[PDB]
């Protein structure tokens, strides 16, 4: 074909029922995330492509950077209640990887502050049980996957995103031929 499995994606061989249908996991600790997010902006140009319909889910791992790495999880879980994500993801990525000023979860804070959302708001956010099972739902998706490397994609809890398997030559073009891929196992 022009599309098989194991090249742009692989199967998986106990698929997840009741599974978003476009899943995407991070850490504000994973490099190629950094690109994925900040160079490439892979989740936006997916969204461009999918169908009328589908929802899309992105979701953080607790796997990289120890204890700081669940704070980060916990924080994208009020990113997420509070519908900020797009006014916090480009400072958590630059605050861990570029300029190293996120070393604590009070440093974590500090981005949302910066960010507009209220220290009251925030502190709520980030003690209630809305969040808890926030938190809870990223580590289920995540259990329910095998999950052991980010960035990761999965479509309809069946099929994972082989980037490996695609050109990276040009980067314009590994992102069209990502979401694209992304398009055709949307409308298996």
């Amino acid at each position: 074909a022009q599309y098989e499995d194991g090249k742009q994606y692989t199967t998986l061989e106990k698929p997840v029922a009741g599974a978003p249908q476009v899943l995407e996991f991070f850490s504000f600790f994973c490099p190629h995330c950094y690109q994925f997010e900040e160079v490439l902006h892979i989740s936006d140009n997916v969204k461009k492509k999918l169908p009328e319909g589908v929802k899309m889910t992105k979701y953080h791992v607790n796997f990289m950077g120890g204890d700081l790495g669940k704070d980060l999880t916990q924080a994208w879980a009020v990113a997420m209640a509070l519908g900020v994500e797009d006014k916090v993801t480009v400072p958590l990525f630059e605050g861990v990887q570029k300029t190293q000023t996120i070393r604590s979860a009070s440093d974590i804070r500090d981005v949302f502050i910066n960010a507009g959302i209220k220290g009251e708001e925030y502190d709520a956010a980030w003690n209630s049980f809305v969040v808890k099972s926030l938190v809870a739902q990223q580590e289920k998706a995540a259990a329910d996957v095998q999950l052991r490397g980010v960035p990761a994609m999965f479509v309809n809890g069946k099929y994972q995103l082989n980037p490996q398997g695609m050109d990276t030559s040009n980067m314009d073009v590994f992102v069209q031929q990502y979401a694209d891929t992304v398009k055709y196992l949307s409308e298996k």
